[PDB]
């Protein structure tokens, strides 16, 4: 039999109660360059089983304790054995308490203990970051538990069922802030050990995982709202960030977004108070501490002078996102890791309605199939894919419980979860999950029991019909991977499904207990007229006259994408639907204006359609106005772009592209009063974006002049820029593109002054639009400088060289020529060798350029790849790959372009 203190999960016969924890971080260094924090901690359980081992987390941290490493205690009259020894278990992050007698059912007891660790730089557990403000370096300390970090901070059962409440106090400087899950219980009072610190207790946290429980101190300061019903809410920032209003877009959209999910869920924001604090270089991005949730600075700050709209999106998506947990994920917790799917599924399907709800004419709601839909499917289109369920005995160690945060789990998560909302109706979704929030509240679950209480409404109605449970249907959408093409032959009404595929030749080893096949809830339009529902059972092959045509009319499935698959049809109806396209594009609604071509460049990738197909659906765009179907053009002609634009391809290609274009543009321009004023909502700002984008980037002249006009406008009155924060990227790369030295060293220069980060990226990468290899070079020679370029943008900004036609050589021989310094960079941060590979060799598409990286390769004798070992394998694949699509394809890509380029 193992020990347990060698087994990876926790035993349950002892169960928290409640946790006392004092944290204080020392935010100045001991001289030898440390920084620490200590704490002390009193930990509350009940035995359930009788047992003569304690068995609790802890990483990092050295006790100080009294004695044993712990002290142990009874509650009220429980007598409690002695100590044999306490020791630490690196392996399995154990604090082990041998005792001399065995803990007593029924019984209660507390352990003490004290401690401290280094508080590193490290974004884990209790963590310092470091920033500037003016001439100073800042110092702040703050929090990260996900997933399995609380018990670097303190000892603790630090799995996410075992819940407790949590009375937490910060010993800090006395000009500083401190913030936790909960509101402080009064005032601040002076450490009597030393006065210059000060002491801030919390109001106890209600039934809580530890892997939601934050902390921080800081100098940062908020701006505030109290809403209807008392509660505060608050957003905290450097205080240079809050005197310029940076906060304000937030604090207006979080009161709306708390009161649409209280509706949402049918339950009242379980919380005093709310906040939310922006962090300078938050790597982890966001998360979801329950009462203090944390951002990266530019996801929740917002400036209206310098940001895009797309930046606007960003901000009230992530704040509806991390919202959405303080209920789904933080009051009723996922039981274990393997389900963080459904938690992280779950938000980032209804962060779009909360957005919704904050910005109701942005039509919020369809970005999710762009989002989250297509963008998945390019990877569960894969015989490396994987199902969104894991056995939950399969996740044990820190590392397996990292690798459940990924594509699949958020993206496919959100996908099946907007189908099943869908198909339940949203009415009926929203019943079903009031009832599993009202249950399980301040408890753990599987997702098993969100579909038990979904089949409970389903079982209460009459009017939403099934083939099967909630369950059986689900089952096929979760325990196995991938999806299917949907193939309809009108002619018949015959409708098949098989597992889709991008590799044609792929083979499958993954075995699926349902031979990959589905139940799918599928909605379709004939001639533009919604039809009954349908409901493909698992069975390769069925027919119904819901999919049979006439000769003049046309069916299209999946209407909005709401169903988790992609649809193939017979010649014939694809050859309708563009007549329709061509004829009265309203006809069809926007989303499956897009759909229709994100589907046919993946079926012409897995040989179902030909090429040509796929770009006879990109004809219709020359009367398109909306954002999606022409970001589903724009998406899918990329890799075209970086195949070709290197050959006799290119032009066709361009020119096809100005002509399908130019009436956007010409639109645009009338609409927005000679570019004067931006469209109203959303998606219109974004199509103007994006036609900018096209039309400058394919060399339509109007859109050049115009990129010339502006960037001269601007450097003959520096301080006034008069490009709207939209336009930016295009415009300042476009006129580097046609300027010299000129415009690129003004640039220069505004880059080495901004202030806004994001302003920063877009000059950095506008820079390398230029046309001059010498100013790309030079370019190239400045990325390694830190005075010059922020290490942590060097390689970005090598790839936006490669980016560049011009730049690919450049940049390919810069790399291999410093390869020689894997040996500086994979010790002196990181890097992303990784990322940095993939970008400067992702033209590659020749067997020439092949033996370019074989050769490349045979620096093997020494610095090696690092962290980018992987991805060299993965270069050498792809342009495989590469060379093989583009002898496939050029010739009747070619032919195409030359004929409809008029
Ligand atoms: C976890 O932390 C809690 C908060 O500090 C502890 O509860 C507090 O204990 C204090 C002292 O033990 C009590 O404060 C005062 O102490 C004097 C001692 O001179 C007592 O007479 C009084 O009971 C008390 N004064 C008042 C006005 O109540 C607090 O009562 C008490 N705070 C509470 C209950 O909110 C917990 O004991 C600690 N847990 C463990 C297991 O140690
Ligand atoms: C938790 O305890 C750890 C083990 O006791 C500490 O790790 C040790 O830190 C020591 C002191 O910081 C290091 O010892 C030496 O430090 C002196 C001056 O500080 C130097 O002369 C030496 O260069 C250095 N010793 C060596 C061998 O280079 C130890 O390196 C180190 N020991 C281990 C086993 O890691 C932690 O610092 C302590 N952490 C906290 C937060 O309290
Ligand atoms: C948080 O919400 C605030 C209230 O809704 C917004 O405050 C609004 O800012 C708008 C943009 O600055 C102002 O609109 C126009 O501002 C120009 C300034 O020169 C004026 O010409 C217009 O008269 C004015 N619009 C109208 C309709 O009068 C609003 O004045 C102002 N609204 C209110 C109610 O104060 C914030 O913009 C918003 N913060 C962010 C970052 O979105
Ligand atoms: C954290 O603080 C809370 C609130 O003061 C403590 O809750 C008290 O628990 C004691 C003994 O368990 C009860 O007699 C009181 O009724 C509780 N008060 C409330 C309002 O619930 C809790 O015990 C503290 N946790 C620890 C570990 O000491
Ligand atoms: C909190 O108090 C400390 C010490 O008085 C201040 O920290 C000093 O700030 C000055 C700039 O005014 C720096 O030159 C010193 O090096 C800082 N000392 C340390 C140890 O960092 C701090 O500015 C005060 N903060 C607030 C918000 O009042
Ligand atoms: C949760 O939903 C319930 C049930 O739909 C809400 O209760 C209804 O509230 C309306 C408000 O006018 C009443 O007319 C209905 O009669 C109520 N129905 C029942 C069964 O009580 C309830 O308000 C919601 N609660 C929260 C906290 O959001
Ligand atoms: C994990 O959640 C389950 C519920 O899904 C908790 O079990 C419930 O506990 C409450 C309060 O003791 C009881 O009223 C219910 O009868 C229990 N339901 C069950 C056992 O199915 C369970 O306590 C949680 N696990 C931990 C370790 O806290
Ligand atoms: C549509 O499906 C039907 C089957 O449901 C196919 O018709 C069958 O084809 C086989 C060919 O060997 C015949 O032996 C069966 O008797 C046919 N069943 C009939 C006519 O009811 C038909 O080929 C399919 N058409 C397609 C896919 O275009
Ligand atoms: C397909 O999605 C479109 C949005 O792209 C939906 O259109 C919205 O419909 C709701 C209610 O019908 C309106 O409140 C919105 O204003 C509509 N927006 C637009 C831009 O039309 C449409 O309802 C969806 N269709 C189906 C069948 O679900
Ligand atoms: C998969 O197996 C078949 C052998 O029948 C083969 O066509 C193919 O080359 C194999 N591997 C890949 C990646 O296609
Ligand atoms: C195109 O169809 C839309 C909606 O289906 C309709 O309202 C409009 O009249 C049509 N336009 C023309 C020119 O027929
Ligand atoms: N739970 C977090 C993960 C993290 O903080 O990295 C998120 O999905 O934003
Ligand atoms: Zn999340």
């Amino acid at each position: 039999q193992s020990k347990p203190w060698n087994r990876y999960r926790l035993p349950t016969t002892l169960l928290p109660d409640s946790y006392n924890v004092t944290l204080r971080p020392y935010l100045t260094p001991n001289a030898d360059g440390l920084y620490i924090f200590k704490g002390k901690s009193i930990v509350r359980f009940l035995c359930q089983e009788p047992t003569d081992v304690i068995i609790i987390h802890s990483k990092k941290l050295n006790y100080t304790t009294q004695g044993h490493m712990v002290v142990l205690r009874g509650v009220g009259d429980s007598q409690v054995p002695e100590i044999d020894r306490t020791e630490l278990v690196e392996l399995t992050e154990y604090l082990v308490v041998h005792l001399k007698g065995s803990l007593q059912p029924g019984h209660m007891y507390e352990m003490e203990s004290e401690f401290q660790g280094e508080l590193a730089d490290d974004l884990a557990g209790f963590y310092r970051s470091e920033y500037m403000e003016g001439n100073v370096k800042k110092v702040l300390a703050t929090t990260q538990m996900q997933s399995t970090d609380a018990r670097k901070s303190f000892p603790c059962f630090d799995e996410p069922a075992m819940k407790a409440t949590f009375n937490i106090t910060l010993i800090h400087p006395n000009n500083l802030t401190a913030l936790s899950n909960m509101p402080p219980k009064g005032s601040s009072t002076p450490l009597a050990e030393d006065p210059n610190w000060s002491v801030t207790e919390f109001e106890t946290t209600p039934v809580m995982s530890t892997y939601l429980l934050a902390y921080i101190v800081s100098e940062f300061q908020s701006v505030n709202e109290t809403a209807q019903n008392g509660v505060l809410i608050r957003i905290w920032a450097r205080p240079n960030a809050i005197a310029e209003g940076h906060g304000m877009y937030a604090l207006n959209v979080t009161g709306p977004i708390l009161n649409f999910f209280a509706n949402h869920y049918n339950t009242s924001y379980p919380l005093p108070k709310s906040d939310q604090i922006a962090l300078p270089d938050f790597n982890a991005g966001a998360m979801e501490n329950w009462g203090l949730v944390t951002y990266r600075e530019n996801a929740l700050l917002f400036d209206p002078q310098s940001s895009s709209i797309s930046n606007k999106e960003r901000v009230v998506t992530v704040i509806a996102h991390e919202l959405a947990h303080q209920w789904f994920g933080n009051l009723v917790t996922l039981a274990w890791w393997n389900d963080l799917w459904l938690n992280e599924g779950f938000a980032s399907y209804v962060e779009y309605l909360g957005a919704d709800h904050a910005e109701p004419t942005w039509n919020l709601k369809d970005l999710i199939v762009p989002g989250d839909v297509y963008r998945v499917m390019a990877v569960d289109a894969l015989a490396s894919s994987h199902p969104l369920t894991t056995p939950a005995e399969e996740v044990n160690t820190p590392a397996q419980i990292s690798e459940m945060f990924d594509s699949i789990s958020y993206s496919k998560g959100a996908s099946v979860i907007r189908m099943l909302s869908n198909f339940l109706t949203e009415d009926l979704f929203k019943e079903g999950l009031a009832s599993y929030l009202h249950a399980f509240a301040y408890q753990n679950t599987t997702y098993l029991d969100l579909w038990e209480h979904l089949q409970k409404a389903v079982d209460a109605q009459t009017s939403i019909r099934l083939p099967d449970t909630v369950r059986a249907i689900m089952d096929r959408w979760t325990l196995q991977m991938g999806f299917p093409v949907i193939t309809v032959d009108t002619k018949t009404g015959n409708i098949s499904q098989k597992h889709f595929l991008l590799d044609s030749e792929s083979n499958v080893t993954r075995s699926s207990a349902f031979d990959y096949l589905w139940i799918v809830p599928i909605s379709s339009i004939k001639n533009g007229v919604m039809q009954d529902h349908y409901w493909l059972r698992d069975v390769s092959q069925a027919q119904n006259d819901l999919f049979k045509t006439a000769s003049d009319d046309w069916v299209l499935l999946n209407v909005n994408v709401t169903g988790y698959f992609q649809v193939n049809y017979d010649e014939d109806n694809w050859r309708m639907i563009q007549h329709q396209l061509q004829t009265n594009l309203s006809v069809i609604p926007v989303i499956n204006r897009a759909q229709v071509i994100y589907d046919s460049f993946n079926l012409a990738t897995a040989h179902m359609v030909p090429v040509t197909l796929a770009l006879d659906n990109t004809l219709f765009l020359n009367g398109e106005k909306e954002y999606m179907p022409w970001q589903a053009a724009l998406s899918s002609l990329s890799y075209f772009s970086l195949m070709f634009d290197r050959s006799e391809v290119y032009g066709p290609m361009k020119k096809y592209l100005r002509k399908q274009v130019e009436p956007l543009f010409q639109h645009f321009e009338t609409l927005t009063k000679n570019w004067t004023e931006r469209p109203e909502n959303l998606m219109d700002q974004y199509s103007e974006i994006n036609a900018i984008s096209t039309a400058c980037s394919n060399g339509l002249p109007q859109c050049e002049n115009l990129a010339k006009t502006l960037f001269d406008q601007w450097m003959s009155d520096p301080e006034n820029n008069p490009i709207h924060p939209n336009l930016r990227s295009t415009i300042y790369c476009n006129a580097i593109a046609q300027g010299g030295q000129d415009q690129w060293d003004f640039a220069w220069g505004q880059l080495q002054q901004a202030q806004l980060v994001n302003e920063a990226d877009k000059l950095r990468s506008a820079l390398a639009c230029s046309n001059e290899v010498w100013l790309l070079n030079r370019y190239l020679g400045y990325t390694l400088n830190p005075d010059l370029i922020r290490k942590q943008d060097a390689t970005s900004t090598i790839n936006s060289i490669a980016s560049n036609v011009i730049g690919q050589p450049l940049a390919w021989d810069f790399v291999q020529s410093n390869w020689k310094k894997l040996f500086q960079d994979y010790g002196g941060g990181s890097f992303s060798f990784s990322n940095l590979i993939q970008g400067v060799t992702r033209r590659f598409s020749s067997e020439f350029e092949l033996q370019q990286l074989e050769q490349f390769k045979k620096n093997n004798m020494d610095v090696g790849f690092g962290s980018g070992t992987r991805a060299l394998e993965q270069a050498l694949e792809k342009t495989k790959a590469n060379i093989k699509w583009v002898k496939e394809n050029k010739e009747v890509v070619l032919n195409w372009f030359i004929e409809h380029s008029s």
